[PDB]
């Protein structure tokens, strides 16, 4: 047995916190997934929905359906609580845009519903491993799928994010980079920008609109680094100085205090638009950035600075979205 335990707070219009009620939450709310609850391997959230993987590779969501993010039906414009997203093939991966949702199963297919799409409709990446490791990533109108060493993507083109030449959407994904005697690690994305990030914790590539203060040149020298991107801000989890390089246009205090911390940091997530952080003591998790839906806690000030929202025995599995902040036990 031993369910997870999952708080969520935030943005809750369309009840994507799953807790049946729709009111935006300061502080972390006990969010069960339909009776005795579930076992969760990843937390995917979209711009008013939520995807949640189990490691049995179902999925359950809650959240807007007006654009068929989960259920196949154009009448049901609202899931109200956890309800099973139906599967074509046990899911090994999720992810999720702004209005959509993309799938990796146990057979290495990729899927894709909503944006006006109501059923899976298979996405066609080009491959010829079929049994590394397919590992799918995603952000506002932008989709990447990682394998091994190849990195593929589809989606919104206009910031030249997707491919060298400009252009405005483009539906069958391309190859966007490829290494290079390297496995790629993970992809961290923006709203119109993106980072690949190998093994080694190196930055090997980037893509258009990058962020103010954040140069390619001088970041592609560093040495193990853990790379993550908001809608418009990068950031780097620096262990040794034990703090959070941040670049962007951050008005609403997405930058990471500069003051110096306090304790080891042991985890760092983000959402759409805050940042969420976690360090060790018992384990603290802090929120910073845009949090006017309270997805950084009671203060909705949106005030710079880092405030606490939780405590906890055991080290937390922190996952962010639109406005919203979710942590498992």
């Amino acid at each position: 047995g031993a369910m997870s335990c999952v708080y969520a707070f935030g943005s809750n219009g369309q009840r994507q916190l799953g807790l049946g009620h729709d009111e935006d939450m300061d502080t972390p709310q006990r969010s069960v997934p339909g009776d005795d609850g579930a076992i969760v391997r990843k937390i995917a959230c979209g711009g008013n929905h939520s995807v949640m993987l189990t490691n049995d590779g179902n999925l359950v969501g809650c959240g807007d359906n007006r654009r068929g993010e989960l259920d196949s039906a154009q009448a049901l414009r609202q899931v109200h609580d956890w309800r099973p997203v139906e599967v074509p093939a046990p899911v090994v991966d999720v992810a999720c845009g702004w209005d959509t949702t993309v799938i990796v199963d146990a057979d290495g297919r990729v899927w894709q519903r909503g944006g006006g799409c109501y059923e899976f409709t298979q996405q066609h990446v080009p491959l010829n491993s079929n049994d590394e490791r397919i590992a799918v990533y995603g952000c506002f109108q932008n989709f990447v799928v990682v394998q091994g060493t190849r990195v593929y993507g589809w989606g919104s083109n206009t910031k030249c994010q997707l491919q060298e030449p400009k252009s405005r959407s483009l539906k069958e994904p391309v190859l966007v980079y490829d290494t290079g005697s390297v496995a790629v690690d993970y992809v961290a994305m923006g709203k119109d920008f993106m980072v690949i990030v190998d093994e080694g914790g190196r930055i090997v590539h980037a893509s258009g609109r990058l962020p103010t203060g954040f140069e390619l040149k001088q970041q592609q020298k560093r040495h193990n680094l853990v790379v993550l991107c908001m809608w418009t801000s990068i950031h780097l989890w620096n262990a040794r100085l034990n703090t959070v390089e941040s670049f962007g246009r951050g008005t609403h205090s997405q930058l990471f205090p500069q003051e110096r911390l306090d304790f080891p940091i042991v985890g760092v997530a983000t959402g759409s638009e805050h940042g969420i952080l976690t360090t060790a003591n018992c384990y603290n998790v802090y929120c910073w950035g845009w949090g006017e839906h309270g997805n950084c806690g009671p203060q909705k000030g949106s005030q710079p600075g880092l405030q606490l929202v939780g405590q906890y025995s055991g080290k937390p599995r922190v996952f962010g979205g639109c406005a919203t902040t979710w942590i498992v036990l």
